């Protein structure tokens, strides 16, 4: 039984990062790490179905 | 040994985040994910050594 609240919070962080490409551009890895966490979360929620 | 380039880039990102508390504070999880990746990287580099 999975909870969407975490995923929802992450995607709001992601929307925000997308809105600030100038800030994102001064970090080496920051936005990629958020993307990877989001992919991980979605995979987990789906796999707790199988 | 060296050069541990990925770790240095991450730790630079972390210092930059610390330097920008107002920017960091508008996100729910962003800085923690960075902290977690750093710990993971240091752990892997150390474990690769016990081989
Ligand atoms: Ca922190």
């Amino acid at each position: 039984g999975s909870t969407p609240d975490y995923l929802m919070q992450l995607m709001n962080d992601k929307k925000l990062m997308s809105s600030l490409p100038n800030f994102s551009g001064i970090f080496n890895h920051l936005e990629r790490l958020l993307d990877e966490e989001i992919s991980r979360v979605r995979k987990d929620m789906y796999n707790d179905t199988l």
